[PDB]
Formats: C-alpha cells, structure tokens, sequence
C-alpha cells in the first residue's frame, strides 16, 4: 500500500498461514505438545531473542533501527532465561539443545545485525510484533496442554509486564516504523526479510518436529 507497517501485515498474510499450518504448530493448537517439545521451542526462542536483542543494541542509536528501539518493553532474554531454568534446571545453560534450525536462524540476525541493519527492523518485526499480536493463545493452550505443577514459572516469556495496553503499544510501533526513513529498494527487501522472518520460523518447527519424532 503506503504505509510500512500495511505492506509488511499484507505482504507476509501467506507465508503466516504456512507458519500456522506447521506440523509441530498445530499440534501445539490441538493442545497435544509433550513437556519434550515445549522444552525445545523455549530454547528455541532463547537463542533467537539473545541474538535477536544483541543485535539490536548494536543498532540501538543507529537511525536505522533506533525510532523501534523499545529495551524495557519488549527485552525477552531475561523472561527466557527464567522459563528456561525452570525447564531444564540451574544447568540449563549447559543442557539446553542447540539445532542447525537455530543455528540459521541466529546466523541470519547477526549478518543482518552487522551487514544490514536496515533489515533488523523486519525481525523485531515479526518477533515482538508477532508475539504481541497472538500471545494469549499461545499462553492459552499452553497452561491447559502441559498442565504443569502448580509451579508459576516456566512461562515469563508470554508477558510483557512493561505494556498496560497492548492495543496502544501496537499502535505506536506502526507509527514508529512507518516514521522509518528508507528508499524504495531498502522497503521491498525488509518486507522480503519479514518472509525470510517466517521461512526461518517454519523450517525451524518442521526441525523440531521430525525432532521428537524418535
Ligand atoms: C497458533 C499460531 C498462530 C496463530 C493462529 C496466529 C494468529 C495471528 C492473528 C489472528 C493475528 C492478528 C492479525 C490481525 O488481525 O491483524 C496475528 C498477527 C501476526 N502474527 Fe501470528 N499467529 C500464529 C503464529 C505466528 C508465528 C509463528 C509468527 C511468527 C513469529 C507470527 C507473527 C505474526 C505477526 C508479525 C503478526 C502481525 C502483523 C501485523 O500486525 O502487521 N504469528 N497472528
């Protein structure tokens, strides 16, 4: 259209429906995901936000990257970390699993982090924006599903404690991006790096999927 924040919703309106179509997330939807297969996506999305935010606190007073920059409301390494000791114990950083499915996607944060920063913006994208939009179900089917203890841990990750209102919020991220100065060429590659966002996501599922399966 005209507007970043409506090319990119639009644009990556496919790929999304291929995310949710997953094998391993759709499995989760129907609530039938093992304490195994939640331990692997928590530590999936550790290494991914730990690349993720590193990445953007190297661009954190870049102008390319700076009008999104948002550190107490959206940071999730620490949730993680939290959920993850909870998961695989106080060695969690020692047994925590990292796959080739990670791998690339951590690759591909940082080659963007550092070659182009311009990007980074689709990722923060699709990670804060995407887990902003959709966390409830996510956190829904999760609590019923494992039916853990009564634990109160191992879920951090799936509340932004530092958003009273997501509507809001939401609302001025589309603004700060859409305030986000690039040329022509810069927009359709990040709209393009918001598919490559999905791509990375997917492929990652369909690797923990053929995962359990053992
Ligand atoms: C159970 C699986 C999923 C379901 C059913 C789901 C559902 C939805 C729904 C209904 C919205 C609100 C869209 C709107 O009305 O504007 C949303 C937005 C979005 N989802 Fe998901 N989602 C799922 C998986 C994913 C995954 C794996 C990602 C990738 C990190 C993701 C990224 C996004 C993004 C970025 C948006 C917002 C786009 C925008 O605001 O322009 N979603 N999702």
């Amino acid at each position: 259209p005209q507007d970043l924040s409506e090319a990119l919703k639009e644009a990556t309106k496919e790929v999304h429906t291929q995310a949710e179509n997953a094998e391993f997330m759709r499995n989760f939807q129907k609530g039938q995901v093992t304490r195994d297969g939640f331990k692997l996506v928590m530590a999936s999305l550790y290494h991914i936000y730990v690349a993720l935010e590193e990445e953007i606190e190297r661009n954190k007073e870049s102008p390319v990257f700076a009008p999104v920059y948002f550190p107490e409301e959206l940071h999730r390494k620490a949730a993680l970390e939290q959920d993850l000791a909870f998961w695989y114990g106080p060695r969690w950083q020692e047994v925590i699993p990292y796959t080739p499915a990670m791998q690339r996607y951590v690759k591909r944060l940082h080659e963007v982090g550092r070659t182009e920063p311009e990007l980074l913006v689709a990722h923060a994208y699709t990670r804060y924006l995407g887990a902003l939009s959709g966390g409830q179900v996510l956190k829904k089917i999760a609590q019923k599903a494992l039916d853990l203890p009564s634990s109160g841990e191992g879920l951090a990750f799936f509340t932004f404690p530092n958003i009273a209102s997501a509507t809001k919020f939401k609302q001025l991220y589309r603004s700060r991006m859409n305030s986000l100065e690039m040329t022509p060429a810069v927009r359709q590659r990040v709209i393009e790096e918001a598919k490559t966002a999905f791509l990375l996501n997917i492929q990652l599922f369909e690797e923990l999927q053929e995962l359990l399966t053992h």
